[PDB]
């Protein structure tokens, strides 16, 4: 059987219209079919199948089946392994899927792909033993055990094979798929974290000493010396210093060095104008450093602009806005922005000059807790930014017992206490802002033990209490129950709940801690990417580089290169070849495992009893 | 005898040799500004810092001891996990205290005093210092306190807490109440618990180590124990001028019958490594395998054999 000459599109269709009706994608099929039937022979359509595939890809199925709309159905299939692998893909069998991605020319791609829709369809999980089975896909596995075969290959290729556009996934970098997928493990490869060390480095040598890349840093003109090795390939000599100068400035660890340094001189000016030199209103005028302020904050606003809108290249607006938005830095960022606008707006009135000094200091903390980002290129620093969100969740989940327990703790009190104190404030103080200081020791006993309490002057008079003119006596009828719940509350409370919330917090710390090499390297991943597309220069002068690219789009890559026909076959070819070499040791290992020696024994030993039986008959007969 | 520079590395390769060589400068430093009256009370304080390292410098001992020893290396890690740990410590406390600080004291120019409520207060709230008289308007006393920027400075009076929005401030005290005293600290215990777990696990090997490093230490040392090791000095060199347990060479007889007899060693433990293996289930099953096909095989052969009869 000749899967080429098989697999036409009307087949295709065919197998796609013969789903058993019990599984997923027949479901996902009708939600479709019903869709296009109330917006306007063959149960399904290649439309169908086109409208799922989005929703679990979406960029990477451009024109797989629209290409023609639909296209002939006597033509084969231009990818007939693709289109059977991504058809037993959708449907959960992973048996035939694996099949076909044995015979599939880009098979890490495919790899990637495959864990992306298990996931999503994992996420989709319309029963529960499918969505447990399709949890345990092991098809990242498949990409990480071939890449591995790949990069000890070659490890030149493998560089290729790793940026170079897909033939059979509409031009898409394996990168670019294991990103959509969200594969950790993938991007914890060795030979993807040393493509990404290699991008981070730049025209250097990965093995710069940190002492002497700082140095030059801080030396500018220390550069022209030997004393950084760089990575091979009157006015000679102007442009050959200017291209050492340019390709040391240009990398990404000395753009990210050099916006660490001017985010710590932002937040030192932030702090000098909040603390030192804040203004009355323009009456009396914000100060120049103030001003300064201002300016740096509307080339941060440049900067979140390049990223929402011009990032990279050309896709929707929406799709850019929404790919901006779902980082949370981003999002961070964004409050932040805000928070410096409605400061500062509110700092230009007299009326509001409080609230915008507050809003600004409230902008300050959120501005600082942004620079925790850069924690993620140590390995040591990185993982702990993913427990402590983890272990804000934990607090969260937390604080139901925690407010439940403090509310009806508070409440019993205050009306053992202050049943005659009517103001709303002080029955909240006393409910709720007390009992939580007992947590962390404050525990007033002059204001709960009635031997304790001193003899200040207090009154008993409503009206005096309301006014304010002397404390409200506390009430002692029973002071023993009043002692004796504050006793209960510590215990339950400080012990009890507070190491509650402690297991939780160590069970949070030991699960992240187990996976913390795979973490911290998709960690090291984003945040080389993000800083290899960052412009060369630090805000404010980012306002230079903004201006420069702006200049050269209106008078006129590392990552995701495009190959030429030649060298994209013999990569496609060297892959195929890596794939085979590593199924073949798969089976060799199969073979000689100790089950398969076992059963190849019995079955062996069962066929020499039949056939020893029947010679010793024949035997007995002579 | 080796280089001279050999031996000087060799000597402050030891993180102990480092250690004394800090508390001797320090003692030199201390006992050269006392001499003086203008630097005494410097001299006095980089004494009593010399006297912190020499009493730090004692705990070497504890490696003669079994539940001792293993304990310094884990206060190691833990130093480490401590340094790690004030990357987001610090990052934070900045954060809270600058805002807090805002929004406190706007007007307070002194930046000791800023540094102050920025950091060292705090820092201080994570073990229970937590002064809300400073904090919380309610909480405020009638103190006799000034407004003017000048009187603040002069210190002739405390400044006024701005009470402009304290329900903000006391929220922000709670939530780093909350953050730091419980989840911050308790992800460095939790780091320090790992770390702890990781030693123990490789606790008598450690130890082990240890024992081995006192051992040889001590038993190159001089007999007499300072001050009296001067008399040990003295006699040394005046053996040097006038005129071992480890490390000794052998007769050449001795040394090849001991060649030989590790060589009889080597030959007797790889061989009971091969009878051990050949004896290991995997093994079995894989000569079982092997021979079952050969018995197939040729049993096939005369089976067709007597079938031509
Ligand atoms: C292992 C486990 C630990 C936890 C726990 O169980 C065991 O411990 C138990 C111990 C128990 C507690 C044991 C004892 C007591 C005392 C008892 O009061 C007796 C009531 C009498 C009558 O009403 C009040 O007396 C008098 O009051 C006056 C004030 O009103 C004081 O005058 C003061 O007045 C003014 C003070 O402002 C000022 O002029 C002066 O300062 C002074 O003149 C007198 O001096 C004093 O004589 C109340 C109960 C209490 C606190 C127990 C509570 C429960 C425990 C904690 C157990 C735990 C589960
Ligand atoms: C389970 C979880 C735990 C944590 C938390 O969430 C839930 O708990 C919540 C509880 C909440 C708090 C609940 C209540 C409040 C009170 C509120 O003030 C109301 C504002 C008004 C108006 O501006 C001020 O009032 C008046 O001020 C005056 C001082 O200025 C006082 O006069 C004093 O003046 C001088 C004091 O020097 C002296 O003359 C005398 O001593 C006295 O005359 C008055 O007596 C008092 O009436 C501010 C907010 C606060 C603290 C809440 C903060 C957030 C919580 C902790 C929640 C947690 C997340
Ligand atoms: C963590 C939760 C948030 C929401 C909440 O409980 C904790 O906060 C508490 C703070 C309370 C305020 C505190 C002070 C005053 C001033 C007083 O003149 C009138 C009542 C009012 C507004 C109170 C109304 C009820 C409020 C919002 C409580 C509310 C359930
Ligand atoms: C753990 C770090 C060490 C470094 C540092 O932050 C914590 O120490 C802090 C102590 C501060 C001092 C404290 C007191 C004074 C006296 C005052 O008249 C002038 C300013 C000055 C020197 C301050 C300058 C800034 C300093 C060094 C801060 C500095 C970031
Ligand atoms: C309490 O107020 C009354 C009002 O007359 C006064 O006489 C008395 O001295 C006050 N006591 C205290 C402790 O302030
Ligand atoms: C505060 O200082 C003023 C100066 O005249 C004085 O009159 C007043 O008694 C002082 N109050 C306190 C509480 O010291
Ligand atoms: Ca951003
Ligand atoms: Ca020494």
């Amino acid at each position: 059987v000749n899967i080429k000459q098989f697999l036409t599109y009307g087949r295709l269709q065919e197998l796609y219209c013969s789903v058993s009706e019990k599984n997923l994608l027949h479901t996902l099929l009708l939600k479709k079919n019903q869709e296009r039937q109330a917006q306007l022979k063959f149960r399904f359509t290649f439309h169908e199948v086109s409208k799922v595939l989005k929703d679990f890809l979406d960029d990477t199925c451009k024109g797989f089946y629209q290409k023609l709309n639909l296209p002939d159905m006597d033509r084969r299939c231009e990818h007939p392994w693709r289109d059977l692998f991504l058809w037993a893909i959708l449907q959960n069998r992973q048996e035939m899927a694996n099949y076909f991605w044995a015979m599939g020319p880009e098979a890490v791609a495919a790899a990637l792909v495959g864990c992306k829709i298990m996931k999503e369809m994992a996420h989709l999980a319309t029963e529960a033993e499918s969505a447990r089975s399709m949890k345990n896909a092991k098809y990242e596995q498949f990409a990480m055990d071939l890449f591995s075969e790949c990069y000890s290959n070659s490890e030149d290729r493998a560089y290729s094979l790793l940026v170079r556009k897909t033939c059979c996934w509409s031009k898409a970098t394996v990168l670019n798929i294991a990103t959509l997928a969200e594969a950790k493990c993938f991007f914890a490869h060795d030979g993807v974290q040393a493509l990404l060390t290699k991008v981070w480095w730049g025209a250097m040598r990965t093995d710069t000493s940190i002492s002497r890349l700082v140095l030059t840093f801080f030396i500018p003109p220390l550069v022209w010396t030997s004393l950084i090795k760089f990575n091979p390939e009157s006015a000679t000599f102007i442009r050959v210093v200017l291209r050492r100068w340019n390709r040391f400035w240009s990398a990404p660890v000395t753009v990210f060095m050099g916006n660490v340094i001017m985010y710590f001189a932002f937040l030192i000016l932030f702090s000098y104008v909040l603390l030192l030199d804040f203004r009355p209103p323009p009456p009396y005028g914000p100060s120049a450093a103030e001003i300064i302020l201002y300016f740096w904050v509307f080339t941060l606003v440049l900067e979140e602009i390049r990223q929402s809108f011009f990032t990279d290249e050309d896709m929707s607006i929406l799709k850019k806005m929404k790919l901006y938005v779902e980082d949370n830095w981003n999002k961070c960022d964004m409050v932040a922005i805000s928070l410096f606008v409605v400061g500062l707006s509110c700092r230009m009135a007299m009326s509001t000059y409080e609230a915008g000094r507050t809003v600004l200091a409230l902008d300050f903390m959120v501005f600082t807790l942004r620079l925790i980002h850069i924690f993620a290129i140590h390995k040591q620093l990185g993982p702990k930014i993913i427990i402590v969100e983890r272990m804000i969740k934990d607090v969260f989940f937390f604080l139901f017992f925690l407010s439940v327990w403090l509310i009806a703790y508070g409440v019993t009190t205050q009306a053992l206490l202050h049943p005659n104190d009517p103001r709303i404030d002080w029955v909240f103080r006393r409910a709720l802002y007390r009992p939580y200081l007992h947590i962390f020791g404050q525990i007033p006993l002059e204001e709960i033990d009635a031997a304790k309490m001193p003899d200040d002057n207090c009154t008993t008079d409503v009206q005096e209490i309301i006014l304010g003119t002397l404390p409200p006596c506390p009430n002692i009828y029973a002071n023993w129950l009043v002692i004796l719940l504050l006793v209960i509350y510590l215990l339950v409370t400080n012990v009890l709940l507070l190491n509650l919330l402690i297991a939780m917090f160590s069970y949070t710390f030991q699960v992240v801690q187990e996976n913390a090499d795979i973490f911290w390297k998709f960690q090291r991943y984003n945040l080389i990417v993000e800083y290899h597309s960052r412009p060369a220069l630090a805000p404010p002068f980012i306002i230079i580089s903004h201006i420069t690219q702006a200049l050269l789009s209106f008078i006129k890559d590392l990552l995701e290169r495009e190959l030429p026909s030649g060298l994209d076959q013999k990569l496609m070819t060297w892959e195929t070849v890596q794939k085979e070499n590593y199924l073949a040791k798969l089976e060799h290992e199969h073979r000689e495992s100790s089950g398969e020696r076992l059963r190849y024994t019995s079955s062996k030993v069962q066929t020499l009893l039949r056939m020893v039986g029947g010679f010793k008959d024949q035997e007995k007969r002579m």
